[PDB]
Protein backbone atom coordinates (compact mmCIF):
# COMPACT_ATOMS: atom_id res chain seq x y z
CA UNK A 1 0.00 0.00 0.00
CA UNK A 2 0.96 3.47 -0.97
CA UNK A 3 1.27 6.76 1.99
CA UNK A 4 -0.61 9.26 2.13
CA UNK A 5 1.78 11.59 0.77
CA UNK A 6 2.28 9.48 -1.98
CA UNK A 7 -1.70 8.87 -2.19
CA UNK A 8 -2.74 12.81 -2.48
CA UNK A 9 0.07 12.95 -5.41
CA UNK A 10 -1.58 10.28 -7.07
CA UNK A 11 -4.85 11.82 -7.23
CA UNK A 12 -3.63 15.41 -8.30
CA UNK A 13 -1.53 13.01 -11.10
CA UNK A 14 -4.66 12.05 -12.22
CA UNK A 15 -6.35 15.30 -12.48
CA UNK A 16 -2.82 16.98 -13.95
CA UNK A 17 -2.60 13.69 -16.84
CA UNK A 18 -6.61 14.97 -17.64
CA UNK A 19 -5.88 18.54 -18.02
CA UNK A 20 -2.93 17.90 -20.29
CA UNK A 21 -4.59 15.26 -22.18
CA UNK A 22 -7.62 17.76 -23.21
CA UNK A 23 -5.20 20.34 -23.86
CA UNK A 24 -3.62 17.85 -26.73
CA UNK A 25 -6.43 16.60 -28.09
CA UNK A 26 -7.89 20.19 -28.76
CA UNK A 27 -4.59 20.13 -31.22
CA UNK A 28 -5.55 19.28 -34.49
CA UNK A 29 -1.93 18.30 -35.78
CA UNK A 30 -1.90 15.34 -32.70
CA UNK A 31 -3.48 11.99 -33.72
CA UNK A 32 -2.58 9.52 -30.52
CA UNK A 33 -2.22 10.32 -27.23
CA UNK A 34 -0.37 8.81 -24.56
CA UNK A 35 0.36 9.76 -20.87
CA UNK A 36 1.68 8.25 -18.04
CA UNK A 37 0.30 10.80 -15.11
CA UNK A 38 3.64 9.95 -12.91
CA UNK A 39 5.62 10.49 -15.57
CA UNK A 40 4.93 13.67 -15.88
CA UNK A 41 4.15 14.52 -12.31
CA UNK A 42 8.09 13.83 -11.69
CA UNK A 43 8.63 16.33 -14.80
CA UNK A 44 7.16 18.84 -12.57
CA UNK A 45 9.11 17.56 -9.53
CA UNK A 46 12.44 17.80 -11.27
CA UNK A 47 11.73 21.00 -12.33
CA UNK A 48 11.27 21.72 -8.65
CA UNK A 49 14.47 20.09 -7.40
CA UNK A 50 16.52 21.85 -10.02
CA UNK A 51 14.58 25.23 -9.55
CA UNK A 52 14.08 28.59 -7.69
CA UNK A 53 11.71 31.41 -6.49
CA UNK A 54 8.09 31.03 -8.65
CA UNK A 55 10.29 28.31 -11.00
CA UNK A 56 9.47 25.78 -8.56
CA UNK A 57 6.92 27.03 -6.92
CA UNK A 58 5.13 27.17 -9.65
CA UNK A 59 6.10 23.71 -10.09
CA UNK A 60 5.04 22.47 -6.80
CA UNK A 61 1.07 24.57 -7.45
CA UNK A 62 0.73 22.58 -10.58
CA UNK A 63 0.90 19.40 -8.24
CA UNK A 64 -1.47 21.01 -5.59
CA UNK A 65 1.30 20.51 -3.58
CA UNK A 66 2.34 23.74 -2.06
CA UNK A 67 1.03 22.67 1.59
CA UNK A 68 3.94 19.93 1.25
CA UNK A 69 7.53 20.17 1.83
CA UNK A 70 10.10 19.79 -0.69
CA UNK A 71 11.14 16.42 0.80
CA UNK A 72 7.73 15.19 0.95
CA UNK A 73 6.71 15.95 -2.80
CA UNK A 74 10.42 14.18 -4.28
CA UNK A 75 9.89 11.04 -1.55
CA UNK A 76 5.82 10.81 -2.38
CA UNK A 77 6.51 11.05 -6.33
CA UNK A 78 9.48 8.79 -5.84
CA UNK A 79 7.56 6.08 -4.34
CA UNK A 80 4.35 6.39 -6.55
CA UNK A 81 7.56 5.97 -9.69
CA UNK A 82 8.72 2.65 -8.03
CA UNK A 83 4.99 1.14 -6.93
CA UNK A 84 4.61 1.68 -11.17
CA UNK A 85 7.73 -1.44 -11.01
CA UNK A 86 5.20 -3.86 -9.03
CA UNK A 87 1.85 -3.95 -10.10
CA UNK A 88 3.71 -4.42 -14.05
CA UNK A 89 6.01 -7.11 -14.41
CA UNK A 90 9.29 -4.68 -13.30
CA UNK A 91 11.40 -4.11 -16.63
CA UNK A 92 9.48 -6.85 -19.05
CA UNK A 93 6.54 -4.81 -19.46
CA UNK A 94 7.41 -1.54 -17.75
CA UNK A 95 10.85 -0.12 -18.78
CA UNK A 96 10.95 3.18 -18.14
CA UNK A 97 14.21 5.91 -18.50
CA UNK A 98 14.68 9.67 -17.63
CA UNK A 99 17.36 11.96 -19.18
CA UNK A 100 18.39 15.41 -18.85
CA UNK A 101 20.05 16.57 -21.60
CA UNK A 102 22.03 19.94 -20.71
CA UNK A 103 24.29 21.59 -23.64
CA UNK A 104 28.00 20.93 -23.81
CA UNK A 105 28.51 24.63 -22.24
CA UNK A 106 26.95 23.52 -18.97
CA UNK A 107 27.74 20.99 -15.84
CA UNK A 108 25.05 19.88 -13.87
CA UNK A 109 25.41 20.85 -10.18
CA UNK A 110 26.57 17.73 -7.85
CA UNK A 111 23.71 18.30 -5.36
CA UNK A 112 21.09 18.39 -8.40
CA UNK A 113 22.69 15.00 -10.17
CA UNK A 114 22.14 13.14 -6.61
CA UNK A 115 18.86 14.03 -5.87
CA UNK A 116 17.65 13.82 -9.05
CA UNK A 117 19.06 10.04 -9.25
CA UNK A 118 17.78 9.58 -5.59
CA UNK A 119 14.29 10.29 -6.37
CA UNK A 120 13.60 10.15 -9.31
CA UNK A 121 16.09 7.72 -11.44
CA UNK A 122 17.20 10.50 -13.44
CA UNK A 123 20.08 10.70 -15.70
CA UNK A 124 22.04 13.06 -17.39
CA UNK A 125 24.02 13.95 -20.66
CA UNK A 126 25.86 16.52 -21.72
CA UNK A 127 25.50 17.31 -25.91
CA UNK A 128 25.94 19.35 -28.79
CA UNK A 129 23.27 20.38 -30.42
CA UNK A 130 25.65 21.80 -32.93
CA UNK A 131 26.11 18.70 -34.60
CA UNK A 132 22.11 17.80 -34.97
CA UNK A 133 22.43 14.66 -36.26
CA UNK A 134 24.56 13.12 -33.62
CA UNK A 135 22.41 15.38 -30.92
CA UNK A 136 19.64 13.33 -32.70
CA UNK A 137 21.33 10.23 -32.56
CA UNK A 138 22.12 9.93 -28.43
CA UNK A 139 18.53 10.84 -27.80
CA UNK A 140 17.15 7.98 -30.03
CA UNK A 141 20.25 5.65 -29.18
CA UNK A 142 19.25 6.40 -25.22
CA UNK A 143 15.57 5.41 -25.62
CA UNK A 144 15.89 2.54 -28.01
CA UNK A 145 18.36 0.67 -25.04
CA UNK A 146 16.08 2.00 -22.48
CA UNK A 147 12.88 0.01 -24.58
CA UNK A 148 15.30 -2.46 -25.83
CA UNK A 149 14.20 -1.23 -29.48
CA UNK A 150 10.45 -0.94 -28.75
CA UNK A 151 10.97 2.79 -29.25
CA UNK A 152 13.46 3.48 -32.04
CA UNK A 153 13.13 6.91 -32.35
CA UNK A 154 12.22 10.00 -30.17
CA UNK A 155 11.67 12.85 -32.31
CA UNK A 156 13.34 13.93 -36.02
CA UNK A 157 14.06 17.12 -34.84
CA UNK A 158 15.16 19.40 -31.97
CA UNK A 159 13.29 22.36 -31.92
CA UNK A 160 15.00 24.45 -28.94
CA UNK A 161 18.48 23.87 -28.74
CA UNK A 162 19.33 26.18 -25.81
CA UNK A 163 18.20 24.96 -23.14
CA UNK A 164 17.29 21.38 -20.76
CA UNK A 165 15.78 18.90 -22.43
CA UNK A 166 14.13 16.12 -20.47
CA UNK A 167 13.53 12.54 -22.18
CA UNK A 168 11.09 10.13 -20.81
CA UNK A 169 11.38 6.91 -22.72
CA UNK A 170 8.36 4.10 -21.48
CA UNK A 171 7.47 0.87 -22.50
CA UNK A 172 4.38 -0.42 -21.87
CA UNK A 173 2.54 -4.12 -22.28
CA UNK A 174 -0.35 -4.47 -20.61
CA UNK A 175 -0.46 -8.69 -19.56
CA UNK A 176 -4.07 -9.36 -19.53
CA UNK A 177 -5.40 -11.33 -16.22
CA UNK A 178 -7.16 -13.39 -18.83
CA UNK A 179 -5.18 -14.16 -21.94
CA UNK A 180 -6.05 -14.16 -25.77
CA UNK A 181 -5.53 -17.12 -27.54
CA UNK A 182 -2.08 -16.86 -29.51
CA UNK A 183 -3.91 -17.72 -32.87
CA UNK A 184 -7.54 -15.76 -32.47
CA UNK A 185 -6.30 -13.18 -34.57
CA UNK A 186 -6.72 -12.14 -38.27
CA UNK A 187 -7.26 -8.95 -40.98
CA UNK A 188 -9.79 -6.50 -40.37
CA UNK A 189 -10.21 -2.58 -41.27
CA UNK A 190 -9.75 -0.21 -38.86
CA UNK A 191 -11.70 3.07 -39.74
CA UNK A 192 -9.07 6.02 -38.78
CA UNK A 193 -12.14 8.55 -40.34
CA UNK A 194 -15.56 7.54 -41.91
CA UNK A 195 -13.92 7.82 -45.40
CA UNK A 196 -10.28 6.68 -44.46
CA UNK A 197 -9.47 2.63 -43.35
CA UNK A 198 -6.48 1.31 -42.14
CA UNK A 199 -5.39 -2.43 -42.42
CA UNK A 200 -4.92 -4.03 -38.84
CA UNK A 201 -4.32 -6.96 -37.24
CA UNK A 202 -7.15 -7.48 -34.69
CA UNK A 203 -7.32 -10.17 -31.10
CA UNK A 204 -10.65 -11.47 -29.97
CA UNK A 205 -11.87 -13.15 -27.43
CA UNK A 206 -14.99 -13.46 -24.98
CA UNK A 207 -15.13 -13.36 -21.34
CA UNK A 208 -16.51 -11.79 -18.38
CA UNK A 209 -16.03 -7.70 -17.98
CA UNK A 210 -17.22 -5.16 -16.91
CA UNK A 211 -19.48 -2.93 -19.22
CA UNK A 212 -22.11 -0.44 -19.73
CA UNK A 213 -23.61 0.56 -22.87
CA UNK A 214 -24.29 4.44 -22.26
CA UNK A 215 -27.42 4.81 -24.54
CA UNK A 216 -27.77 8.88 -23.98
CA UNK A 217 -24.82 9.65 -24.62
CA UNK A 218 -23.92 6.53 -27.43
CA UNK A 219 -20.95 4.82 -26.11
CA UNK A 220 -19.32 1.89 -25.26
CA UNK A 221 -17.22 1.03 -21.95
CA UNK A 222 -15.26 -2.19 -21.25
CA UNK A 223 -13.11 -2.91 -18.11
CA UNK A 224 -10.22 -5.06 -18.96
CA UNK A 225 -8.37 -6.18 -16.08
CA UNK A 226 -4.60 -6.51 -15.70
CA UNK A 227 -2.28 -9.48 -14.12
CA UNK A 228 -3.52 -10.08 -11.05
CA UNK A 229 -6.40 -7.67 -10.54
CA UNK A 230 -3.76 -5.03 -9.43
CA UNK A 231 -5.00 -2.77 -12.36
CA UNK A 232 -7.32 -2.91 -15.32
CA UNK A 233 -7.70 -1.29 -19.03
CA UNK A 234 -10.52 1.05 -19.59
CA UNK A 235 -11.98 1.47 -22.93
CA UNK A 236 -14.66 4.12 -23.91
CA UNK A 237 -15.74 4.38 -27.66
CA UNK A 238 -18.79 5.83 -29.33
CA UNK A 239 -21.28 3.86 -30.77
CA UNK A 240 -20.65 5.36 -34.41
CA UNK A 241 -17.03 6.10 -35.98
CA UNK A 242 -16.86 9.67 -35.50
CA UNK A 243 -14.38 12.96 -34.23
CA UNK A 244 -13.56 11.59 -30.52
CA UNK A 245 -14.01 15.67 -29.76
CA UNK A 246 -17.74 14.67 -28.71
CA UNK A 247 -16.50 11.89 -25.99
CA UNK A 248 -13.39 13.90 -24.80
CA UNK A 249 -15.78 16.90 -23.82
CA UNK A 250 -17.81 14.14 -21.28
CA UNK A 251 -14.38 12.65 -20.39
CA UNK A 252 -14.43 14.45 -16.60
CA UNK A 253 -13.09 13.01 -13.15
CA UNK A 254 -16.73 12.98 -12.60
CA UNK A 255 -18.12 11.29 -15.33
CA UNK A 256 -16.28 8.90 -15.11
CA UNK A 257 -17.05 7.71 -11.49
CA UNK A 258 -20.64 7.30 -12.93
CA UNK A 259 -19.67 5.71 -16.07
CA UNK A 260 -17.55 3.41 -13.53
CA UNK A 261 -19.97 3.41 -11.02
CA UNK A 262 -23.14 1.84 -13.93
CA UNK A 263 -20.59 -1.16 -15.11
CA UNK A 264 -21.70 -4.73 -14.58
CA UNK A 265 -20.01 -7.98 -15.29
CA UNK A 266 -21.47 -9.44 -18.60
CA UNK A 267 -20.15 -11.63 -21.27
CA UNK A 268 -18.28 -9.46 -23.89
CA UNK A 269 -16.29 -10.65 -27.35
CA UNK A 270 -14.01 -7.99 -27.04
CA UNK A 271 -12.05 -7.26 -30.82
CA UNK A 272 -8.81 -5.36 -30.09
CA UNK A 273 -6.22 -3.87 -32.86
CA UNK A 274 -2.89 -5.89 -32.25
CA UNK A 275 0.23 -4.14 -32.65
CA UNK A 276 2.68 -1.73 -31.01
CA UNK A 277 1.80 2.28 -31.00
CA UNK A 278 4.69 4.68 -30.56
CA UNK A 279 3.61 8.14 -29.94
CA UNK A 280 6.05 11.34 -28.74
CA UNK A 281 4.83 14.16 -26.98
CA UNK A 282 6.53 17.45 -26.34
CA UNK A 283 4.28 18.83 -23.15
CA UNK A 284 6.80 22.06 -22.75
CA UNK A 285 4.00 24.07 -24.55
CA UNK A 286 1.00 22.60 -22.85
CA UNK A 287 3.01 22.68 -19.69
CA UNK A 288 3.06 26.53 -19.62
CA UNK A 289 -0.86 26.34 -20.20
CA UNK A 290 -1.15 24.50 -16.73
CA UNK A 291 0.80 27.26 -14.39
CA UNK A 292 4.35 26.62 -15.47
CA UNK A 293 5.23 29.35 -17.32
CA UNK A 294 8.18 30.49 -15.67
CA UNK A 295 10.39 27.27 -16.68
CA UNK A 296 9.71 26.72 -20.19
CA UNK A 297 10.92 30.75 -20.86
CA UNK A 298 14.64 31.74 -21.83
CA UNK A 299 14.43 35.07 -19.68
CA UNK A 300 12.16 34.16 -17.00
CA UNK A 301 13.17 30.18 -15.65
CA UNK A 302 15.35 30.09 -12.57
CA UNK A 303 16.95 26.36 -13.05
CA UNK A 304 19.98 28.21 -10.85
CA UNK A 305 19.93 24.66 -8.22
CA UNK A 306 20.58 22.82 -11.70
CA UNK A 307 23.39 24.54 -13.18
CA UNK A 308 24.50 28.28 -13.12
CA UNK A 309 24.59 28.30 -17.10
CA UNK A 310 22.90 32.17 -18.22
CA UNK A 311 19.19 31.79 -19.22
CA UNK A 312 18.87 27.82 -18.61
CA UNK A 313 15.29 27.19 -19.08
CA UNK A 314 13.10 23.90 -19.93
CA UNK A 315 13.36 23.55 -23.56
CA UNK A 316 11.61 20.30 -23.97
CA UNK A 317 9.86 17.54 -22.23
CA UNK A 318 9.32 14.88 -24.61
CA UNK A 319 7.14 12.11 -23.03
CA UNK A 320 7.68 8.76 -25.55
CA UNK A 321 5.88 5.92 -25.25
CA UNK A 322 6.04 2.40 -27.14
CA UNK A 323 2.46 0.73 -25.87
CA UNK A 324 1.60 -2.80 -27.41
CA UNK A 325 -1.88 -4.63 -27.63
CA UNK A 326 -0.87 -8.08 -27.60
CA UNK A 327 -2.71 -11.38 -26.72
CA UNK A 328 -0.32 -12.49 -24.09
CA UNK A 329 -1.44 -12.48 -20.11
CA UNK A 330 -2.31 -15.37 -17.79
CA UNK A 331 -3.94 -18.30 -18.54
CA UNK A 332 -7.37 -19.26 -17.33
CA UNK A 333 -9.69 -22.25 -16.33
CA UNK A 334 -12.10 -22.36 -19.24
CA UNK A 335 -14.08 -25.32 -18.05
CA UNK A 336 -15.20 -22.63 -14.66
CA UNK A 337 -17.02 -20.10 -16.95
CA UNK A 338 -17.73 -22.79 -19.99
CA UNK A 339 -21.25 -22.52 -21.50
CA UNK A 340 -24.47 -20.73 -20.92
CA UNK A 341 -22.39 -17.83 -19.26
CA UNK A 342 -20.97 -16.50 -22.52
CA UNK A 343 -23.67 -17.83 -25.53
CA UNK A 344 -24.79 -14.45 -26.09
CA UNK A 345 -21.96 -11.97 -25.51
CA UNK A 346 -22.30 -7.94 -25.93
CA UNK A 347 -19.86 -7.18 -29.07
CA UNK A 348 -17.01 -4.85 -27.84
CA UNK A 349 -15.29 -4.26 -31.30
CA UNK A 350 -12.99 -1.35 -31.40
CA UNK A 351 -12.62 -0.87 -35.03
CA UNK A 352 -12.32 3.05 -34.90
CA UNK A 353 -10.80 5.59 -32.70
CA UNK A 354 -11.40 5.13 -28.72
CA UNK A 355 -10.34 6.33 -25.22
CA UNK A 356 -8.56 4.71 -22.98
CA UNK A 357 -7.14 4.43 -19.46
CA UNK A 358 -5.05 2.09 -17.41
CA UNK A 359 -6.16 2.26 -13.47
CA UNK A 360 -5.07 1.06 -10.50
CA UNK A 361 -7.32 -1.28 -8.65
CA UNK A 362 -6.22 -0.10 -4.96
CA UNK A 363 -5.78 3.26 -5.12
CA UNK A 364 -7.88 4.14 -8.09
CA UNK A 365 -4.91 6.61 -9.23
CA UNK A 366 -4.01 6.63 -13.39
CA UNK A 367 -1.30 4.80 -14.62
CA UNK A 368 -1.91 5.66 -18.32
CA UNK A 369 -4.64 7.94 -20.11
CA UNK A 370 -4.42 7.96 -23.71
CA UNK A 371 -6.25 7.65 -27.10
CA UNK A 372 -6.02 5.20 -30.11
CA UNK A 373 -7.14 6.95 -33.64
CA UNK A 374 -4.57 5.58 -36.19
CA UNK A 375 -2.87 2.33 -35.47
CA UNK A 376 0.43 1.53 -37.32
CA UNK A 377 -0.96 -0.06 -40.20
CA UNK A 378 -1.27 -0.15 -44.40
CA UNK A 379 -3.89 3.17 -45.54
CA UNK A 380 -5.97 1.22 -47.76
CA UNK A 381 -6.99 2.36 -51.43
CA UNK A 382 -7.99 1.06 -54.65
CA UNK A 383 -5.39 -0.29 -57.33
Amino acid sequence: ALSPKAATLAERSAGLAFSLYQAMAKDQAVENILLSPVVVASSLGLVSLGGKATTASQAKAVLSAEQLRDEEVHAGLGELLRSLSNSTARNVTWKLGSRLYGPSSVSFAEDFVRSSKQHYNCEHSKINFRDKRSALQSINEWAAQTTDGKLPEVTKDVERTDGALLVNAMFFKPHWDEKFHHKMVDNRGFMVTRSYTVGVTMMHRTGLYNYYDDEKEKLQIVEMPLAHKLSSLIILMPHHVEPLERLEKLLTKEQLKIWMGKMQKKAVAISLPKGVVEVTHDLQKHLAGLGLTEAIDKNKADLSRMSGKKDLYLASVFHATAFEWDTEGNPFDQDIYGREELRSPKLFYADHPFIFLVRDTQSGSLLFIGRLVRPKGDKMRDE
